[PDB]
């Protein structure tokens, strides 16, 4: 299906790490001044986890609707990003469906690897659902992310049972969840669609401890053989996304094993749309999780 035109027009006008990382902030912030966020309350805190303290930020919406607390993990290769780069698309997912939202800065890449973030991104979904009832509000948490955070969200799902973690749903927006197999959208969107060949190989280097861990169920969530009694999953992908295959493949394997599951790709979107508020599909999309999260009660 053809390009979204405003995505062509985005992708036709286009150092150190801590360069690299300012470099993506800058970006983030312009779109949202392009596009400024909803208002919303926010209280900062610190998680305390069994690698360190963990800054979190509780968004609370002007009217509560949904009776869980969202716990969301920001993308960005597991290098970059942070609750500022990702507050556009939490604001209003906070807003949107009437949830409280946790949105946690776990550890970054290289300077903490694999599993490092996992181990935090489960401490604190652990405290999120401990606090829910004295926010009025069901201890089972939904866990959510994009991309890298994408993967967390789900690698978080794959572990809840085993860590006595009540979740009642997963929300995927365009997760990365195979680093072993290539797929014929990762051949055939490798380069030009914003998120390409070279960097995620490159995320791979500064995350994993060695390239061995590509088969780890903890990096690779989709090479889970039993799939059953996992959490409720809503799988948003973007045609043009690399990632898109694995995506729509784990999708299917949830569906299979029993496993509640909506599937939407968004045609003639990129990767990373949802963090991109010049894109209407990304209001859409935060509808699509409003209406998904309905029918979890
Ligand atoms: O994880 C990713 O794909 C990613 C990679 C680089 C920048 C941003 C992102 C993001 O999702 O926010
Ligand atoms: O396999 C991938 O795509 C991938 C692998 C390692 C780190 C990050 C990513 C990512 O795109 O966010």
């Amino acid at each position: 299906m053809p390009l979204d035109p405003r995505v062509e027009q985005f992708l036709a006008q286009m150092l150190s790490l801590a360069e690299a990382r300012q470099q993506f902030k800058q970006g983030a912030l312009l779109l949202d001044q392009m596009v400024p966020p909803p208002p919303v309350d926010t209280e900062d805190g610190t998680v305390v986890t069994t690698h360190g303290p963990v800054r979190i930020r509780r968004y609370i919406p002007d009217r509560l609707r949904f009776s869980h607390p969202l716990v969301f993990y920001h993308g960005g290769g597991f290098v970059f990003g942070d609750i500022d780069t990702h507050h556009g698309l939490v604001a209003r997912l906070c807003q949107t469906v009437g949830a409280t939202v946790i949105s946690v800065d776990y550890s970054l890449a290289p300077e903490a690897k694999f599993p490092v973030p996992v181990a935090e991104c489960i401490d604190v979904a652990r405290w999120a659902a401990h606090e829910a009832p004295g926010w009025g509000l069901k201890p089972s948490i939904v866990v959510a992310g994009d991309s890298a955070g994408g993967n967390l969200a789900a690698v978080v799902s794959q572990r809840a049972k085993d860590e006595s973690l009540p979740i009642a749903a997963q929300l995927l927006f365009y997760p990365a969840l195979d680093m072993v197999h290539e797929t014929p959208s990762k051949r055939d969107f490798a380069r030009g669609y914003l998120l390409e060949a070279d960097a995620m190989q490159w995320f791979g280097e500064q995350y994993l401890r060695t390239p061995d861990d590509v088969s780890h169920p903890w990096a690779s969530p989709a090479l889970s053989p039993d799939l059953t009694g996992l959490p409720p999953a809503l799988v948003i992908t973007a045609e043009y996304d690399p990632l898109r295959d694995e995506g729509e493949a784990y999708a299917e394997a949830l569906r299979a094993a029993g496993v509640p599951t909506e599937q939407i790709r968004f045609d003639g979107m990129i990767h990373g749309f949802m963090t991109m508020p010049i894109f209407p599909q990304m209001e859409a999309a935060i509808e699509a999780v409003a209406r998904f999260l309905e029918r979890i009660d």
